[PDB]
């Protein structure tokens, strides 16, 4: 069989980081350091969920748990028709003494219209007034020894946290008093500090997975440059030596798998014959320039014709590229990686903004110089819309030199709001 992958989702400083510093910890099957992610072995969860599974009832029937952390965007990187093959399951981390953020709000958006299951940590309990902390107990166990002070102000904390996801189109419970998985989100509230509240999420993680959701799978999350590709194996083998093929930014790339690496426990990486899922894996291999994160990686085998699989690996990029307006007449858009930009254009469909141009990736020269057509064509949306991307230094001089307006944000809401003030200056 194999392991469910988890996705780490959360707010910048709302503790996403320490928290799995916090689920890492360990006495030593040991937790393993994997390319951009963290196995644990079923007996290292046994062992972090005994606490809260005192009697034994509850059954493992799963091998592991893959745990990516996934800060920004990257739980986002494939196409949403594809979502499950990065990651099964979720976990948005909440400051429960702020409620939620902006950052967190979108993230909401997006796993609801990608369909991801997801849990919520309510974080930083340990932060509540006389908060009396036991390391590493579930979160019941602990609040029933809170002062009735303490017992009060986590419950107003939470009714509030319950109505800022209200607001947001989502009902929630307390993941002891969530009765319908269906029906409810989960919140569990957790100390990256404490640690307490861990084994409660780790035993619900797994049992959706195994309640809920009981051929090669594997994605680019990052691309490093010589260059090599960080992928998530999850689902089959790959091999030293494959013939793949992935999305290029122009074209489909094919080459031959020289190394697959994982970090040493010496040299800096091991090598492998193979790797089977579910597996973070660092690919070496000549002539990856120019690799699509989000792209799947296909392997080539003896029957299959590599042509086919070229069209296809590039088939999700074409069909982003493809989404523009008949009239020609419309905005420039860009995006890091195949899902946002598929967000971001489903988002300006929803918008009835026009698209003329679509772009994956850093916003180059080039990038620019096609949007600055359309100032020719149509000068109000001679623009660029980009989310989550880097735009080059070069490529930002020559916006500015031919009027030509570059809009980032982080937040794909924003992108918007600019747009409508840049048409109503251009009508003011
Ligand atoms: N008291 C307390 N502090 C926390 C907790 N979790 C995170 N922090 C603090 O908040 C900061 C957030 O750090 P980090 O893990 O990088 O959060 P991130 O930016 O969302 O990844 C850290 O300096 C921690 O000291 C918690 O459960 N309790
Ligand atoms: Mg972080």
């Amino acid at each position: 069989l194999r392991s469910p992958i988890c996705c780490i989702l959360g707010h910048v400083d709302t503790g996403k980081t320490k928290l799995l510093d916090k689920i890492r910890q360990t006495n030593v099957g040991g937790i393993t350091q994997q390319i951009g992610a963290t196995y644990f072995p079923v007996e290292a969860i046994k062992q972090k969920t005994a606490v809260v599974n005192k009697d034994g009832k509850f059954e493992f029937k799963v091998p592991g748990l893959l745990i990516i952390d996934t800060p920004g965007h990257e739980s986002f990187s494939n196409l949403r028709s594809r979502g499950s093959s990065l990651c099964n399951i979720a976990i948005l981390v909440v400051d429960i003494m702020h409620g939620l953020e902006p950052q967190t709000i979108e993230s909401l958006r997006l796993l609801r219209e990608r369909k991801t299951p997801f849990v919520v940590a309510l974080n930083k309990i340990d932060r509540l007034y006389g908060w009396k902390k036991i390391e590493n107990n579930g979160f019941r166990e602990s609040f029933a020894l809170q002062n009735k002070a303490v017992q009060n102000e986590f419950r107003n904390r939470l009714d509030q946290v319950k109505l800022q996801f209200a607001e947001q189109g989502f009902n929630s419970e307390l993941f002891y008093e969530n009765k319908n998985f269906a029906r409810y989100v989960s919140l569990v509230p957790t100390s990256a500090h404490t640690g307490e509240g861990i084994p409660d999420m780790l035993k619900l993680i797994v049992q959706l997975c195994q309640e809920r959701m009981a051929e090669l799978q594997a994605t680019v999350l990052e691309v490093k440059a010589g260059v090599t590709i960080d992928v998530i194996l999850s689902n089959g083998i790959l091999r030293e030596g494959d013939r793949i093929v992935l999305c290029g930014l122009e074209g489909p790339i094919k080459t031959n798998i020289r190394a697959l690496l994982t970090p040493a426990p010496k040299g800096q990486y091991i090598h492998h014959k193979e790797v089977k899922a579910a597996q973070g894996v660092k690919i070496s291999a000549p002539g990856l320039e120019g690799a699509i994160a989000g792209s799947r990686l296909l392997v080539v085998g003896p029957d299959d014709d590599e042509e086919e699989l070229e069209e296809e690996v590039e088939s999700d990029l074409q069909s982003l590229f493809s989404r523009v307006e008949k009239t020609g007449k419309g905005v420039s858009v860009q995006a890091s990686t195949l899902g946002s930009l598929e967000a971001l254009l489903d988002f300006l469909k929803d918008c009835k903004i026009p698209v003329a141009n679509v772009g994956i990736g850093p916003v180059y020269k080039r990038d620019v110089m096609q949007c600055g057509i359309m100032l020719e064509k149509a000068p109000d949306y001679a623009v660029m819309l980009c989310f989550d991307v880097k735009v080059d230094k070069e490529a930002q001089q020559y916006a500015d030199e031919n009027g030509i307006k570059i809009f980032t944000a982080d937040i794909i809401y924003h992108l918007f709001d600019q747009f409508t003030k840049h048409m109503q200056e251009q009508l003011e």
